[PDB]
């Protein structure tokens, strides 16, 4: 059973980065001890507490249940003795995150490519929705590049399962929250739904078409609009008020009109009026077709 990886054969190669409750490492699974083994990505908890291990177990079950071209592949798990510490094994995607990839190559990635990635992100999100999963953390840093032609959603650390009887999930005690990607109802009532994920998708689209320019980031832009003097909880208070009054991220320089229209439709205060991921993939594929 190759979903069973012995921890002693996992050789540390590189620290890939940190996300929410965990860190990710590039490792070679090398049980022949001859450096010929498969290079994999390994997620583990920085603080393996009771609460976090339960959420992590749930995250693992989520990813394992997802099989789609635009979702990072689950490979297996590591169990440690006694205290039941858990490492999640996943495919290594050598081109790294879409955020770094875009920040590196900038405008050398043309609109053709950006919209391929957009389509692919939409398709992975639509599939996620059919499982009644809510990502809550859709952003270019959580999307990975497999090659020039393929991206995959790559982290599911905040993903929640909808209750049977509700179309939203309500987070009662929020931890670290990417508030500059959050829909107004997520800011005000901690309500997360397919529709709030669509809101965040519009921010990902903005990210893409700004080519991750630091001065143009959602945090830098929203902070400018509420005023750089706002701090801590007052940021959330002013952002809510900004969004209620139709304050929005600006159109990125050079952004095609029909792409910009999509962003602004995703950023609708009215939850029910936001497009669906099914329609977004269709629309985006139409635009690529025209090009
Ligand atoms: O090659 C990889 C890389 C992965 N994760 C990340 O790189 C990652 C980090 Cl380190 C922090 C936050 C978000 C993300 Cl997606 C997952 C699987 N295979």
């Amino acid at each position: 059973d190759p979903t069973q990886f012995e921890e002693r054969h996992l050789k540390f190669l590189q620290q890939l980065g940190k996300g929410n409750f965990g860190s990710v490492e590039m490792c070679r699974y090398d049980p022949l001890q001859d450096n010929t083994g498969e290079v994999v990505a390994v997620k583990k908890l920085q603080h393996s507490t009771e609460e976090h291990l339960r959420d992590f177990e749930r995250e693992i079950e989520i990813l394992k249940s997802l099989q789609h071209d635009n979702i990072v592949k689950y490979k297996g798990v590591c169990y440690s003795a006694g205290r039941r510490n858990l490492k999640l094994i996943m495919e290594y995607l050598p081109y790294g995150s879409l955020r770094d990839y875009l920040q590196k190559h900038k405008e050398r990635i043309d609109h053709i490519k950006l919209l391929q990635y957009t389509s692919q992100i939409c398709k992975g999100m639509e599939y996620l929705g059919t499982k009644r999963y809510i990502h809550r953390d859709l952003a270019t840093r959580n999307i990975l590049v497999e090659n020039e032609n393929r991206v995959k959603i790559g982290d599911f650390g905040l993903t929640k399962v909808l209750p049977q009887d509700k179309e939203y999930y309500k987070v009662k005690e929020p931890g670290e929250s990417p508030i500059f990607w959050y829909a107004p109802e997520s800011l005000t009532e901690s309500k997360f739904s397919v529709a709030s994920d669509v809101w965040s998708f519009g921010v990902v689209l903005y990210e893409l078409f700004t080519y991750i320019e630091k001065s143009k980031s959602p945090p830098a832009e929203f902070m400018r609009m509420i005023g750089n003097d706002k701090q801590g909880q007052m940021i959330v208070f002013h952002l809510i008020e900004l969004l209620k009054n139709n304050g929005r991220l600006p159109r990125p320089d050079g952004c095609p009109d029909e792409i910009y229209m999509i962003m602004t439709e995703c950023w609708n205060n009215n939850v029910n009026q936001r497009p669906s991921f099914r329609d977004l993939a269709l629309r985006v594929d139409q635009i690529r077709d025209n090009m």
